[PDB]
């Protein structure tokens, strides 16, 4: 209890997706309260997909993550049973009606190669499409195809760096770095 991880995540990020980021780590057994790094990426992954929600058409994208986990599962079903695509290992984090795919969004504290090929190795259904992200302002995604247009991945990248340099300055950046 007590730490300024906490107060910064509380102070930097949007209530609702801080009582977003609280529920996901509740269900999964674990505790913002103390798990303050992983309450920090949390939130930083749950912004981080709404903004890319936010970059295609009105229609376009429908968010997965940032559900409780019976009604994620939910809508995946009734994406693989009007789609035909097939149903992802793990739960991902959007759909895009316009290109027909599951989208699997990640935010990294390490080169954006190292990342990928992660969240590659625990897909082996190559068929969703990944996308990686970095605090240092690096992108990564399959096949080349990053999806959105530029302006909207840039400000994705700018958002990034703006949360490492709030970090940094409070001396709360080695402690996430060193972390992830
Ligand atoms: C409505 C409720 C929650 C939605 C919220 C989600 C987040 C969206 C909020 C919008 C407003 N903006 C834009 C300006 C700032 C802001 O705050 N953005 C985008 C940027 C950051 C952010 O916060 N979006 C996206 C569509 C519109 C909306 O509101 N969520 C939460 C998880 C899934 C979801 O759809 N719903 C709807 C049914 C389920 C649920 O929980
Ligand atoms: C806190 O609730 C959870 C939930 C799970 C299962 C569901 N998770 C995801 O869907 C997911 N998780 C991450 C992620 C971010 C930081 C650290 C870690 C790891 F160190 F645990 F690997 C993963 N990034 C994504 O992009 C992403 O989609 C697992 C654990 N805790
Ligand atoms: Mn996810
Ligand atoms: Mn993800």
């Amino acid at each position: 209890r007590g730490s300024h991880m906490e107060d910064f995540v509380r102070q930097c990020f949007n209530p609702m997706i801080v009582e977003l980021a609280e529920k996901a780590m509740k269900e999964y057994g674990e505790d913002p309260k103390i798990e303050t790094n992983k309450f920090a990426a949390t939130c930083t992954h749950l912004e981080v997909c709404f903004m890319y929600s936010d970059g295609g058409s009105k229609h376009r994208f429908e968010i997965i993550e940032g559900r409780d986990r019976i009604m994620a599962w939910t809508v995946v079903n009734s994406i693989c049973n009007t789609t035909g695509v097939e149903k992802p290992k793990f739960l991902p984090d959007l759909y895009d009606y316009k290109e027909n795919r599951f989208i699997e969004i990640g935010v990294t504290r390490r080169e954006v190669h190292i990342y990928y090929l992660e969240k590659a190795n625990k897909i082996k259904s190559e068929k969703t499409h990944i996308h990686i992200f970095s605090f240092t302002g690096e992108e990564m995604a399959t096949k080349a195809d990053y999806t959105l247009d530029e302006e909207s991945r840039a400000r994705i990248k700018t958002r990034l760096f703006t949360i490492r340099q709030e970090m940094a300055s409070r001396s709360l950046w080695d402690s996430f770095r060193q972390s992830e």
